[PDB]
């Protein structure tokens, strides 16, 4: 349909205006003394929340092009989340005071694609001096304490994720679920843990982990393309009477059959999500056939013949519970039988020798951790139910705070570690003059969380900040206490990855923005 | 229904106000430097893109005379892309700069036909003039360079493109498909290429290079025009549930059957495609039978009296992959066996040695070659399915570029063949002083392409421009580096067949808006 | 529905803008520096076309009043293109030109009545003093000549034109269909052409032509009135079985029969033709033996006690190909014996000879010319299909313009014969000065066409005009070299029958116009 088109500045300020909207919403939020946002339901009472996620999630606007700006950032920001388990929130904050000062420049006719390039360049030196501020967490004891202090200071969650790693290792893979009791339980269970992503969002059932939760389903294993509910109709229909949920694995689903399914599980039909089979060529299949071993299924490949069309409820796979994020699918207690998942075992690791290269031995090997390693999984014991459903919350973000702990270490939180790379950076320069301001602009946003943080409590940023940079190392203001000092000896930290994904992804969308020069929207 | 009609020069700013939205639009993305264009989509967060052919795709205006010239220039600059595989861009910015300071000409009281034969002149000069400045690719080192380049610098691609056409030969059909593992294959089957396109659109299930891909299909070659879907019913629900795709070959398909199975396989019922056979009369029955024999089905015609009715599923031909552009169809290994093939390439080779004229020699030698060079097949390999669509596509990329490359070799890229193409024309004249103007607009015109790209840099373009006018061949200015020096040493260019196919395309949709004096369309 | 009525002024006005619009729109196409008119066309890119028919078709506007004026002069100027193969662009701006001025003298008090018959005056004279113009074509070097200036310059296309003549005669029934090519096939079968119109449109096949193309169809032979499908029902099923398609000779077809038969076709079921048929009494039923004779057929009468139920598929006569214009119906190459057809050609031959009257004698010579004589086919061949198709239509132009030329001559084209001829009648005058008003107009009009092909070429029409005056016979202005001097030797001119059609067909239209005072049409 006919187009509306916006150029250079026109373009420029609807997007800033945009992420203006999304920022400021979210970002009040921000501190131990962030504030509530309201967000209205159409059926009952409006919801009341400190989650900055759940408010973006609510953010849309009316001017078309404004609303691509927010979109833009929510988008990337979004990442953040994804990969270190928070983050987005800052994301965003960082995102608009990149974006804002960077525009600025823009319009004082400074060459975009430099500015671009001193920012990333900073936010390079940015990430170094991270790696060098943070602080390793490796034995038990830091892996408790991190957990706990991720947990709201609750030293019994700080046990049981250290536990866990303890059993299936800093490596391993490991489930939260509801608890039987009183008491906490940890059992090791058939299950295998790989890179696939849900195919479209609105598959996500559980918008707080923001993924796709399914109990005792079945699992579709085919080597082909599914386009066509064609050959999907039979199926349906037969999982229909069952009244169990779907989980397709393909090579992938596009098109009318990935839309299809959109709308039936929208509707309430037969309600199924789906997966790419990770992998490509030979390593696909067989790592399909490692999925027909574990949860008891078989595989339909028009390769030997079977079809689409011809696939009843027993030649569907089964397991107690799946899980899907926006990157990974994860599959727990399969009914398959430890008969065949440890000739599976067998097979592949006596596949393991025969290696003349490194690399088929490697993803072999890789292969066999996942499959045999298992899944260690959580159940959550509370007294009351209440208790419970919220306690198994903590339990899950604690433990992908220690994951990313695990991983890349911790720093000081409250924003500082930012302010305080920043800082080490007064004299990291560019090519050009244009580079040089593009620079300085990054090392100015980085101060936005902190600064935030500290509006939020009343207190005046600009002094805080000043007295933080004043400082060296993990030395910080913490805002919940009004106390300066040690952050981390505080216990107020980040995991790495999360501060330098935030920092990351904020830059990425920030220079595409900057060096954004036509928009192109539908006519209202 | 009612038309508003507009003449004159009250038309040709209309058409002018559409070709600068989308020139303007497409036009920011141009060379290294380039700028991204946000495109923002229905469902989701927008895409943001700096491939103009991406951003044309996406413009369309309200005004339907402003709408009308963006259409048309968009229509004749989308066949540089398909000539040469690129310069879509760089055309609709030339025809942009030939229709803008052409219409200021007209407007000043010059005639139109006048500068149309002007522009034409200067554009056939500078043709010859770029065959002049182009160096030749013949040598596999220089085929892989070229492909090299095309591919970002990586020497795989070029290796790979090279061997391909070691073993099929320079004119010879390659394909690209994913691959089965790591690293790389290279396999030549029993094949065919031939220039008949779609009859429909929609049947494009691979919308990214908008063209059809079939697997395992089965074949219809029928001799005959086939205007009723009632002949085709028995063969379409015998193939239906064989749960194999259909390609049709025939003289053509209108109306009814047409409709019928765009419909029917657009609703997911019996995909299928369909063919104008290659040429007309006798030849395009002996070339139907060229691809029975390759595809081991058997040729349907009116005249040995059998009907598509009474066809069955023996009859239709196979092979594992076809694919259709707008003008080709591609056929890739074809079930027929060497026996009856080299029985019919050996009778193809006799009827040359009976051959009483050229032409029947040259059309009997075609079809030879068709038939027994077969197709070369690259497999493309890499460590993730990601790195490997990636790389795929690079290679199909500067599979095109090398192709075209061997054609007419390569002239300096980053707009400067142009631009000094146009330096060596300052004394061509035409019969009037009209003419005359109309080479010079063209002449300017030229200049387009490079001033855009320094644009973008940042950089003065009149100066860079001068500069470049200054040297001789393929001396000119590198806008990633800021270097001027040897474009083709640089690594920096372009297949002389691009550069003359977006001159050509620009020209004659700018010499036609420049004579055009009405504007019918329908009324708000 | 109530209605808008206008009156006098008013409603000229109205008419007067429409045939602006129309006429405006299509006149700068005129001549060979003739302007591009850009159609919109609602799914794809626009259409640019010189055919100033083409842009005719698509005039229609939005006040209703207007609307009639342009639907007015073009459904009158389209005869001329019907009746002599072109001149409907030329009848068109000569309309504009005579409406024009006759009404700028209506509306100055002269008598309507009066201006219509001295424009009727003047057009009487000028068609004679055409006649003393025109110089015949006659010869088949004069018939190569036409036919080659009507193929653009192309010999090939006058030779062929002028042997299919040779070959039938120059009243004989010629036909082009596509060649088994590179090389021009013309052969003489047994086939005939009468008038006879297609009974209903939407018979159409190749609208283009607008005309009914069947290919190997049955022609089912009666006389009698069908106004019921049950009688045909039975021989109908025997046609649907065999896949051909199938004419209907009979004496009308009515009714339920029509309309049943109208959707049996438009829904695609067994694609049938029904036949004029040719006159009435012994002249529509005693010459269809013939048809019997030559197709193979059998006729069925009630008067010899036979019914269409009792008739199968051989009854039916069979032919290659038949086609159907609004006006005219030719069948082609039917199966009927070489014997049969020179037996009945010695029957009817010997039945002359009896003929008493010269009315019989007339049409028995019609009936035995049109069988004995047959038809000739022009199967143009080509390189390729492309250039096959595009020489097939020069072809069919080519043939029409000789076809005319033959009949009244020729005369010299690109504007002047109507100008020289005008010329020539200064000096006639009627029966009151208003008349005489009228014959100016006239002849003022006539020095349109010339005026309008000369400012498309950007030159001064007055002067030019003024020179073509000055001169005698075929002298004239040769528009696209700019040269003076013997329109005929330079090749430029029209069949004398068109520029007579364009102008009687103008002057009519203009006629109806100047003397109509009150339109009605319906109420936005």
């Amino acid at each position: 349909a006919a187009k509306d088109v916006k150029f250079g500045n026109d373009a420029r300020v609807k997007m800033l205006r945009g992420v203006n909207v999304l920022a400021d919403a979210v970002k009040v939020t921000l501190g131990p003394k962030g504030r509530n946002v309201v967000l209205d339901k159409s059926f009952g009472a409006p919801t009341i929340t400190k989650d900055g996620v759940s408010v973006a999630r609510e953010i849309e606007l009316e001017d078309k092009f404004e609303n691509m700006g927010a979109q833009m950032v929510k988008e990337v920001a979004s990442k953040a989340n994804a990969a270190a388990g928070d983050g987005t929130t800052t994301a965003t904050v960082l995102a608009q005071a990149i974006i804002t000062e960077g525009l600025k420049a823009v319009a004082a006719g400074m060459n975009p694609m430099d500015l671009k390039r001193g920012i990333d360049k900073a936010v390079t030196a940015a990430v170094e001096e991270l790696k060098a501020l943070s602080v390793p967490c490796s034995d038990s004891k830091a892996i408790a304490q991190v957990g706990t202090i991720s947990a709201n200071s609750d030293e019994t969650v700080g046990k049981l994720i250290a536990e866990a790693m303890d059993k299936v290792g800093k490596e391993g893979v490991i489930t939260v679920e509801d608890g039987t009791g009183l008491q906490d339980e940890l059992d090791v269970v058939e299950g295998m843990q790989f890179d696939a992503g849900y195919l479209s969002p609105y598959f996500i059932n559980k918008p707080e982990t923001g993924a796709v939760e399914l109990e005792s389903p079945f699992i579709l294993l085919a080597d082909k393309k599914i386009s066509n509910i064609r050959e999907m109709l039979p199926v349906l229909e037969a999982v229909a009477k069952a009244g169990k949920p779907l989980l397709i694995i393909a090579e992938d689903v596009e098109g009318e059959a990935l839309a299809t399914l959109v709308v039936n599980t929208m509707r309430g039909i037969v309600k199924v999500a789906a997966v790419k089979a990770p992998g490509f060529g030979d390593r696909r299949k067989a790592m399909l056939q490692d999925i027909a071993t574990l949860t008891g299924g078989t595989v339909i490949s028009e390769e030997i013949g079977m079809e689409l069309e011809k696939a009843t409820l027993e030649d569907l796979g089964q397991a107690k519970r799946v899980v899907i994020n926006k990157d990974t699918t994860t599959i727990i207690d399969g009914v398959g039988e430890e008969a065949a998942i440890q000739g599976r075992v067998a097979q592949i690791r006596q596949q393991i020798e025969e290696a003349t290269s490194d690399y088929d031995r490697e993803k072999l090997q890789e292969r066999v951790a996942k499959l045999a390693g298992g899944v260690a999984v959580i159940k959550v014991g509370a007294a009351t139910e209440v208790e419970m459903k919220e306690k198994k919350a903590r339990v899950e973000d604690a433990l992908h705070a220690t994951r990313a702990a695990v991983e890349e270490g911790v720093v000081a939180g409250g924003g500082v570690a930012l302010i305080r790379v920043a800082s080490k950076l007064a004299d990291l320069r560019g090519q050009n003059e244009d580079q040089n301001v593009g620079i300085k602009v990054a090392l100015r946003a980085m101060e936005a969380p902190l600064r935030q943080i500290v509006l939020n409590c009343g207190e005046e940023p600009s002094v805080v900040a000043n007295t933080v940079k004043g400082g060296d190392g993990n030395y910080g203001y913490n805002a919940a206490t009004e106390e300066y000092g040690n952050m981390i000896d505080m216990g107020i930290l980040d995991p790495t990855k999360v501060t330098r994904s935030a920092l990351q992804y904020a830059a990425s969308v920030a220079g595409l923005m900057i060096t954004t020069e036509c928009m192109v929207t539908d006519l209202p």
